This record gives structure tokens, C-alpha cells and sequence, in this order.
């Protein structure tokens, strides 16, 4: 198992511009497009982010180039933030795709506020952390996919994703 296998099984995949858990205007695999209600909004930062007129919607080959493009800038942006990066550094391999996991959901700024956690995951305080990562709109929102990437920190072994 990878950080893409994983991403897409939380992920999925789909062609046709979609809604979020959250309402927002999204394609692929959780590539999200706008916060804005237009329909037409939505429209335009597609055919922005895929050089064509795509009239809503796009092929697989458009769907992952997209991924690969979402992964990368995750990662990159981990090692950017002065409070991510340090984590990071000191995580095994599959805790490293957990992190990168949130962050790709979240974006940079939302993991960074998750404070006492990171602290406890720096800490290798596994299952402490497990229990504060709980208590949050994130996982209260979303729960099966935020239990997964909990069990991930919690074990560094990818069995929550063995099932699936």
C-alpha cells in the first residue's frame, strides 16, 4: 500500500464535477475546485486547472494528472511549514502517509492547528495522540475515513485500509 492507494480509497473517483461532504464543487480524486455555490464558478476553475473546455467534465488520464499534481504539492507543503515539517521528520514511513492524508483533506493550516496532537505524535505518544486527534469537527464530520487515519497513527501498519 501507498499514499495513492490510500488517497483513493478515501477519495474515490469521479468524472463529473461533485459535491463535497461539505458542499463544495469537486472532481477526481478530491480535487476541490471552489468553495462558491456557482455551478458556473466551479465550471471555470476546471477548465482553468485543465488547460481545455471541459464542460464539467474530464477522463481518468485528467482525473489522476490532477492527483499526482494534489500528492506532490501536499508533501512539498509539509516541508515548507516551520510546524509540520518537524513532525514529519520524526515519523516512520507510514505514518508519514497519514500526515500527508489530513493535509491533502485539510490543507496545511487546518492540520497545523491540530497543536496538542502533533506535539503527542512528535512525542510518540501513539495512543494519546489516537484520542486527541478524536475530538474534533473532523472527526465528527467524517468519521469512518478520520478512524482509519487515526488507526494509521495509532498502529503504523496499514491494516484500517486492509479491509478496504
Amino acid at each position: 500500500m501507498n499514499i495513492f492507494e490510500m488517497l483513493r480509497i478515501d477519495e474515490g473517483l469521479r468524472l463529473k464535477i461533485y459535491k463535497d461532504t461539505e458542499g463544495y464543487y469537486t472532481i477526481g480524486i478530491g480535487h476541490l475546485l471552489t468553495k462558491s455555490p456557482s455551478l458556473n464558478a466551479a465550471k471555470s476553475e476546471l477548465d482553468k486547472a485543465i488547460g481545455r473546455n471541459c464542460n464539467g467534465v474530464i477522463t481518468k488520464d485528467e482525473a489522476e494528472k490532477l492527483f499526482n499534481q494534489d500528492v506532490d504539492a501536499a508533501v512539498r507543503g509539509i516541508l515548507r511549514n516551520a510546524k509540520l515539517k518537524p513532525v514529519y521528520d520524526s515519523l516512520d514511513a507510514v505514518r508519514r502517509c497519514a500526515l500527508i492524508n489530513m493535509v491533502f483533506q485539510m490543507g496545511e493550516t487546518g492540520v497545523a492547528g491540530f497543536t496538542n496532537s502533533l506535539r503527542m505524535l512528535q512525542q510518540k505518544r501513539w495512543d494519546e495522540a489516537a484520542v486527541n486527534l478524536a475530538k474534533s469537527r473532523w472527526y465528527n464530520q467524517t468519521p469512518n475515513r478520520a478512524k482509519r487515519v487515526i488507526t494509521t497513527f495509532r498502529t503504523g501498519l496499514w491494516d484500517a485500509y486492509k479491509n478496504l
